[PDB]
Protein backbone atom coordinates (compact mmCIF):
# COMPACT_ATOMS: atom_id res chain seq x y z
CA UNK A 1 0.00 0.00 0.00
CA UNK A 2 2.35 2.60 1.49
CA UNK A 3 5.62 2.74 -0.33
CA UNK A 4 8.79 3.66 1.23
CA UNK A 5 11.36 6.70 -0.71
CA UNK A 6 13.67 3.44 -1.37
CA UNK A 7 10.32 1.50 -2.75
CA UNK A 8 9.40 4.70 -4.51
CA UNK A 9 12.93 4.78 -6.32
CA UNK A 10 12.96 1.60 -7.77
CA UNK A 11 9.56 2.07 -8.73
CA UNK A 12 11.01 5.52 -10.50
CA UNK A 13 13.62 2.88 -12.34
CA UNK A 14 11.32 0.63 -13.24
CA UNK A 15 8.89 3.09 -14.56
CA UNK A 16 11.50 4.81 -16.78
CA UNK A 17 12.33 1.17 -18.26
CA UNK A 18 8.67 0.87 -19.52
CA UNK A 19 8.67 4.32 -20.62
CA UNK A 20 11.44 4.17 -22.72
CA UNK A 21 10.49 0.91 -24.12
CA UNK A 22 7.81 2.88 -25.51
CA UNK A 23 10.25 5.71 -26.54
CA UNK A 24 12.52 3.16 -28.31
CA UNK A 25 9.87 1.51 -29.95
CA UNK A 26 8.77 4.45 -31.87
CA UNK A 27 10.07 4.31 -34.85
CA UNK A 28 9.59 0.97 -35.54
CA UNK A 29 5.79 1.73 -35.59
CA UNK A 30 5.72 2.60 -39.52
CA UNK A 31 3.23 0.88 -41.93
CA UNK A 32 4.17 -2.60 -42.69
CA UNK A 33 5.72 -3.62 -39.73
CA UNK A 34 4.23 -6.86 -38.18
CA UNK A 35 2.97 -6.85 -34.58
CA UNK A 36 4.89 -10.25 -33.65
CA UNK A 37 8.44 -7.99 -34.65
CA UNK A 38 6.93 -5.11 -32.77
CA UNK A 39 7.19 -7.67 -29.61
CA UNK A 40 10.25 -9.30 -30.61
CA UNK A 41 12.45 -5.66 -30.79
CA UNK A 42 10.92 -4.55 -27.19
CA UNK A 43 11.31 -7.87 -25.51
CA UNK A 44 15.13 -8.21 -26.69
CA UNK A 45 15.50 -4.64 -25.51
CA UNK A 46 14.04 -5.20 -22.20
CA UNK A 47 16.10 -8.61 -22.10
CA UNK A 48 19.20 -7.62 -23.26
CA UNK A 49 19.71 -3.71 -22.98
CA UNK A 50 17.37 -2.92 -20.12
CA UNK A 51 18.43 -6.27 -18.26
CA UNK A 52 14.73 -6.67 -16.82
CA UNK A 53 12.06 -8.44 -17.63
CA UNK A 54 8.65 -8.26 -19.04
CA UNK A 55 5.53 -9.43 -16.22
CA UNK A 56 3.13 -9.78 -19.42
CA UNK A 57 4.48 -12.94 -20.54
CA UNK A 58 3.22 -15.95 -18.93
CA UNK A 59 0.69 -13.83 -16.34
CA UNK A 60 -2.77 -15.38 -16.33
CA UNK A 61 -1.15 -17.50 -19.38
CA UNK A 62 -0.14 -14.54 -21.63
CA UNK A 63 1.73 -15.43 -24.82
CA UNK A 64 3.59 -12.56 -25.69
CA UNK A 65 5.52 -9.95 -24.20
CA UNK A 66 3.66 -6.81 -24.85
CA UNK A 67 0.01 -5.88 -25.64
CA UNK A 68 -0.37 -4.53 -29.00
CA UNK A 69 -4.10 -3.35 -29.58
CA UNK A 70 -4.86 -1.74 -32.97
CA UNK A 71 -8.32 -0.04 -34.22
CA UNK A 72 -11.43 -1.89 -32.61
CA UNK A 73 -9.49 -4.17 -30.00
CA UNK A 74 -9.44 -2.51 -26.46
CA UNK A 75 -6.78 -4.33 -24.77
CA UNK A 76 -4.71 -7.24 -25.14
CA UNK A 77 -3.91 -7.68 -28.47
CA UNK A 78 -1.77 -10.89 -29.16
CA UNK A 79 1.45 -9.75 -31.11
CA UNK A 80 1.42 -11.83 -34.65
CA UNK A 81 3.95 -11.85 -37.19
CA UNK A 82 1.50 -11.80 -39.87
CA UNK A 83 -0.35 -9.16 -38.50
CA UNK A 84 0.91 -5.82 -40.61
CA UNK A 85 0.32 -2.18 -39.61
CA UNK A 86 -1.88 -0.30 -41.93
CA UNK A 87 -1.87 3.60 -42.84
CA UNK A 88 -4.56 5.09 -40.41
CA UNK A 89 -4.39 2.45 -37.54
CA UNK A 90 -4.35 3.76 -34.03
CA UNK A 91 -2.55 1.48 -31.86
CA UNK A 92 -1.78 0.74 -28.56
CA UNK A 93 1.60 -0.89 -27.02
CA UNK A 94 1.11 -1.40 -23.25
CA UNK A 95 4.53 -2.60 -21.79
CA UNK A 96 4.99 -3.62 -17.95
CA UNK A 97 8.90 -3.75 -16.94
CA UNK A 98 9.88 -6.06 -13.26
CA UNK A 99 13.55 -4.45 -12.73
CA UNK A 100 15.00 -5.25 -9.42
CA UNK A 101 11.60 -6.63 -7.83
CA UNK A 102 9.45 -3.30 -9.06
CA UNK A 103 6.93 -2.99 -11.98
CA UNK A 104 6.38 -0.39 -14.47
CA UNK A 105 3.61 -0.23 -16.37
CA UNK A 106 2.59 1.78 -19.56
CA UNK A 107 1.26 2.59 -22.73
CA UNK A 108 0.44 5.01 -25.20
CA UNK A 109 -1.43 5.32 -28.24
CA UNK A 110 0.40 5.38 -32.14
CA UNK A 111 -1.03 6.70 -35.29
CA UNK A 112 0.17 4.85 -38.51
CA UNK A 113 0.57 7.27 -41.45
CA UNK A 114 -2.39 9.80 -41.75
CA UNK A 115 -4.48 9.98 -39.08
CA UNK A 116 -8.54 9.85 -39.62
CA UNK A 117 -10.61 12.08 -37.70
CA UNK A 118 -12.06 9.86 -35.37
CA UNK A 119 -8.19 8.44 -34.84
CA UNK A 120 -6.87 11.86 -34.05
CA UNK A 121 -9.89 13.05 -31.93
CA UNK A 122 -9.86 9.62 -29.79
CA UNK A 123 -6.49 9.48 -28.91
CA UNK A 124 -6.28 13.10 -28.20
CA UNK A 125 -9.36 12.34 -26.11
CA UNK A 126 -8.18 10.05 -24.47
CA UNK A 127 -5.02 11.53 -23.53
CA UNK A 128 -6.37 14.39 -22.23
CA UNK A 129 -8.90 12.10 -19.98
CA UNK A 130 -5.41 10.43 -18.47
CA UNK A 131 -3.74 13.83 -17.84
CA UNK A 132 -7.05 15.10 -16.18
CA UNK A 133 -7.24 12.22 -13.82
CA UNK A 134 -3.20 12.90 -13.40
CA UNK A 135 -3.68 16.34 -12.38
CA UNK A 136 -6.34 15.41 -9.84
CA UNK A 137 -4.00 13.44 -7.61
CA UNK A 138 -3.05 14.77 -4.17
CA UNK A 139 -3.40 13.40 -0.66
CA UNK A 140 -7.03 13.94 0.45
CA UNK A 141 -8.66 13.05 -2.69
CA UNK A 142 -10.57 10.18 -3.40
CA UNK A 143 -10.56 7.85 -6.13
CA UNK A 144 -14.11 8.04 -6.94
CA UNK A 145 -14.15 11.98 -7.62
CA UNK A 146 -11.09 10.84 -10.32
CA UNK A 147 -13.19 7.90 -11.51
CA UNK A 148 -16.25 10.17 -11.88
CA UNK A 149 -14.08 13.23 -13.70
CA UNK A 150 -12.41 11.29 -16.52
CA UNK A 151 -16.19 9.70 -17.30
CA UNK A 152 -17.53 12.93 -17.31
CA UNK A 153 -15.08 14.13 -19.74
CA UNK A 154 -15.09 11.17 -21.58
CA UNK A 155 -19.19 11.15 -22.19
CA UNK A 156 -19.10 14.91 -22.49
CA UNK A 157 -17.39 14.26 -26.23
CA UNK A 158 -19.83 11.57 -27.06
CA UNK A 159 -17.57 8.49 -26.23
CA UNK A 160 -17.43 5.43 -23.34
CA UNK A 161 -15.29 4.06 -20.80
CA UNK A 162 -14.80 0.36 -20.47
CA UNK A 163 -15.53 -0.43 -17.31
CA UNK A 164 -14.20 -4.61 -17.28
CA UNK A 165 -10.98 -2.72 -17.13
CA UNK A 166 -9.69 -0.90 -14.68
CA UNK A 167 -5.75 0.99 -13.32
CA UNK A 168 -4.38 -0.50 -10.20
CA UNK A 169 -2.17 -0.66 -7.14
CA UNK A 170 1.33 -1.79 -8.38
CA UNK A 171 4.37 -2.45 -7.03
CA UNK A 172 6.73 -5.69 -6.26
CA UNK A 173 3.05 -6.87 -7.43
CA UNK A 174 1.64 -6.44 -10.73
CA UNK A 175 -2.05 -5.68 -9.67
CA UNK A 176 -1.99 -4.49 -6.30
CA UNK A 177 -4.41 -2.61 -4.28
CA UNK A 178 -6.63 -0.49 -5.12
CA UNK A 179 -8.82 -1.28 -7.84
CA UNK A 180 -8.67 2.29 -10.09
CA UNK A 181 -11.98 2.64 -12.10
CA UNK A 182 -12.24 5.25 -14.94
CA UNK A 183 -15.96 6.07 -14.29
CA UNK A 184 -17.74 6.60 -11.07
CA UNK A 185 -19.17 3.64 -8.74
CA UNK A 186 -20.77 3.39 -5.63
CA UNK A 187 -18.31 0.57 -4.29
CA UNK A 188 -15.38 3.10 -4.73
CA UNK A 189 -14.17 4.86 -1.23
CA UNK A 190 -10.15 4.96 -1.16
CA UNK A 191 -8.06 8.56 0.10
CA UNK A 192 -5.49 8.95 -1.55
CA UNK A 193 -1.98 9.00 0.94
CA UNK A 194 1.31 9.92 -0.24
CA UNK A 195 3.55 6.70 -0.99
CA UNK A 196 0.42 5.53 -2.77
CA UNK A 197 1.85 3.92 -6.05
CA UNK A 198 -0.89 3.16 -9.31
CA UNK A 199 -1.86 3.47 -12.30
CA UNK A 200 -4.22 5.26 -14.38
CA UNK A 201 -5.53 3.54 -18.01
CA UNK A 202 -9.34 4.87 -19.12
CA UNK A 203 -9.62 2.61 -22.27
CA UNK A 204 -12.49 4.72 -24.33
CA UNK A 205 -14.85 3.59 -27.16
CA UNK A 206 -15.40 5.86 -29.57
CA UNK A 207 -18.88 4.47 -29.56
CA UNK A 208 -20.47 2.15 -26.86
CA UNK A 209 -19.36 0.51 -23.74
CA UNK A 210 -19.79 -3.00 -24.05
CA UNK A 211 -16.88 -5.44 -25.11
CA UNK A 212 -16.15 -8.97 -26.38
CA UNK A 213 -13.58 -11.27 -25.96
CA UNK A 214 -12.37 -13.49 -29.24
CA UNK A 215 -12.39 -17.05 -29.24
CA UNK A 216 -8.65 -16.79 -28.27
CA UNK A 217 -9.41 -16.08 -24.75
CA UNK A 218 -7.27 -12.98 -25.38
CA UNK A 219 -8.48 -10.34 -27.90
CA UNK A 220 -10.55 -7.87 -26.87
CA UNK A 221 -12.60 -5.26 -29.08
CA UNK A 222 -15.31 -3.26 -29.05
CA UNK A 223 -18.84 -5.01 -29.47
CA UNK A 224 -20.14 -2.21 -31.68
CA UNK A 225 -16.58 -2.75 -33.66
CA UNK A 226 -16.10 1.17 -32.83
CA UNK A 227 -12.22 2.58 -32.04
CA UNK A 228 -10.82 2.36 -29.18
CA UNK A 229 -7.68 4.21 -27.36
CA UNK A 230 -5.94 3.56 -24.04
CA UNK A 231 -3.19 5.74 -22.22
CA UNK A 232 -1.87 4.62 -19.18
CA UNK A 233 0.90 6.23 -16.47
CA UNK A 234 2.38 4.81 -13.33
CA UNK A 235 2.66 7.29 -10.83
CA UNK A 236 3.26 7.68 -7.05
CA UNK A 237 1.41 10.37 -4.64
CA UNK A 238 3.72 12.44 -3.10
CA UNK A 239 2.79 15.16 -0.35
CA UNK A 240 1.62 17.73 -2.52
CA UNK A 241 0.36 15.94 -5.59
CA UNK A 242 1.88 13.26 -7.90
CA UNK A 243 5.57 12.33 -9.76
CA UNK A 244 4.49 10.22 -13.00
CA UNK A 245 6.88 7.71 -13.11
CA UNK A 246 6.17 6.37 -16.79
CA UNK A 247 6.97 9.97 -18.52
CA UNK A 248 8.47 9.69 -21.95
CA UNK A 249 9.84 12.96 -23.80
CA UNK A 250 6.43 13.22 -25.51
CA UNK A 251 4.45 13.62 -23.10
CA UNK A 252 3.18 17.38 -22.42
CA UNK A 253 2.40 16.81 -19.09
CA UNK A 254 4.88 17.45 -16.43
CA UNK A 255 6.67 14.63 -14.11
CA UNK A 256 6.02 16.39 -11.05
CA UNK A 257 2.52 18.09 -10.33
CA UNK A 258 2.53 19.94 -7.21
CA UNK A 259 -0.37 22.21 -5.73
CA UNK A 260 1.42 23.09 -3.38
CA UNK A 261 2.38 26.79 -3.09
C1 LIG B 1 -1.69 -9.28 -20.86
C2 LIG B 1 -1.46 -9.49 -19.38
C3 LIG B 1 -2.79 -9.43 -18.67
C4 LIG B 1 -3.60 -10.56 -18.41
C5 LIG B 1 -4.80 -10.33 -17.73
S1 LIG B 1 -4.93 -8.62 -17.42
C6 LIG B 1 -3.42 -8.19 -18.16
C7 LIG B 1 -3.03 -6.74 -18.16
C8 LIG B 1 -2.51 -6.13 -19.30
C9 LIG B 1 -2.14 -4.78 -19.28
C10 LIG B 1 -2.30 -4.04 -18.11
O1 LIG B 1 -1.96 -2.72 -18.05
C11 LIG B 1 -2.82 -4.64 -16.98
O2 LIG B 1 -2.98 -3.91 -15.84
C12 LIG B 1 -3.19 -5.99 -17.00
MN1 LIG C 1 -0.37 -1.84 -18.91
MN1 LIG D 1 -1.91 -1.75 -15.91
Amino acid sequence: SIKTPEDIEKMRVAGRLAAEVLEMIEPYVKPGVSTGELDRICNDYIVNEQHAVSACLGYHGYPKSVCISINEVVCHGIPDDAKLLKDGDIVNIDVTVIKDGFHGDTSKMFIVGKPTIMGERLCRITQESLYLALRMVKPGINLREIGAAIQKFVEAEGFSVVREYCGHGIGRGFHEEPQVLHYDSRETNVVLKPGMTFTIEPMVNAGKKEIRTMKDGWTVKTKDRSLSAQYEHTIVVTDNGCEILTLRKDDTIPAIISHDE
